[PDB]
């Protein structure tokens, strides 16, 4: 009886195995745009993905992960609210059964069709496993998806999903350039939070871009053809793999922009 997104194992159950689910810095949150204060001390985001080396794509039974070779200092996030350098290890998405839901963060209670998470670890902790034990161990770049024009830079991801339909399936996925998934503007909100799945560790500096990317209805429909189940198990479509907004508690959301 493992955690997931259903009635019996979904986000409202996670606190039983992971009591930090009710902690002081949980993610995601609603971003109240009128309460988020412009912080003129914040720096422009530095996103350096020119040398990013993708290796593989994996259906882990909750989402699909595009994994990067993080054995060298190549694809790095720095600046913005960050001290030091954070190395890209993977990206994944959260999405809905319908276009009106699927994002984890919300903006004035607005839900987007999906949300992209580019996960980076603080190189001062040497490896990802040590970094998730630290309050400043991870930086996750969050990007909203709305349904409209196709995102050409996403299509290589969409086209491989047929080959990883079920939990535990992986496919070679080399030479994928994640610069193709970024919006024009790097205007962002930032706050201290957590992983949004178990183990819900409070180790993340969240950086959520204001500008969504547009994907086509056909692109997001192919996300919704994936399966939570393993091969030869009853089909459970991989949809609504998002955690709802959590209490902001004693936290401030800061804006990089006026
Ligand atoms: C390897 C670490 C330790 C651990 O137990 C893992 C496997 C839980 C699942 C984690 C993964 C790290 C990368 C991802 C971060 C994501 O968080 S998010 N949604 O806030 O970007 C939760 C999903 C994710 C695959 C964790
Ligand atoms: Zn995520």
């Amino acid at each position: 009886h493992h955690w997931g997104y259903g009635k019996h194992n979904g986000p409202e159950h996670w606190h039983k195995d992971f009591p930090i689910a009710k902690g002081e810095r949980q993610s995601p949150v609603d971003i109240d745009t009128h309460t988020a204060k412009y912080d003129p001390s914040l720096k422009p985001l530095s996103v350096s993905y020119d040398q990013a080396t993708s290796l593989r794509i994996l259906n882990n039974g909750h989402a699909f992960n595009v994994e990067f070779d993080d054995s060298q200092d190549k694809a790095v996030l720095k600046g913005g609210p960050l001290d030091g350098t954070y190395r890209l290890i993977q990206f994944h998405f959260h999405w809905g059964s319908l276009d009106g839901q699927g994002s984890e963060h919300t903006v004035d209670k607005k839900k987007y069709a999906a949300e992209l998470h580019l996960v980076h670890w603080n190189t001062k902790y040497g490896d990802f496993g040590k970094a998730v034990q630290q309050p400043d161990g991870l930086a996750v770049l969050g990007i909203f998806l709305k349904v409209g024009s196709a995102k050409p830079g996403l299509q290589k991801v969409v086209d491989v999903l047929d080959s990883i339909k079920t939990k535990g399936k992986s496919a070679d996925f080399t030479n994928f350039d994640p610069r193709g998934l970024l919006p024009e503007s790097l205007d962002y909100w930032t706050y201290p939070g957590s992983l949004t799945t178990p183990p819900l560790l409070e180790c993340v500096t969240w950086i959520v871009l204001k500008e969504p990317i547009s994907v086509s209805s056909e692109q997001v429909l192919k996300f919704r053809k994936l399966n939570f189940n393993g091969e030869g198990e009853p089909e459970e479509l991989m949809v609504d793999n998002w955690r709802p907004a959590q209490p902001l508690k004693n936290r401030q959301i800061k804006a990089s922009f006026k």
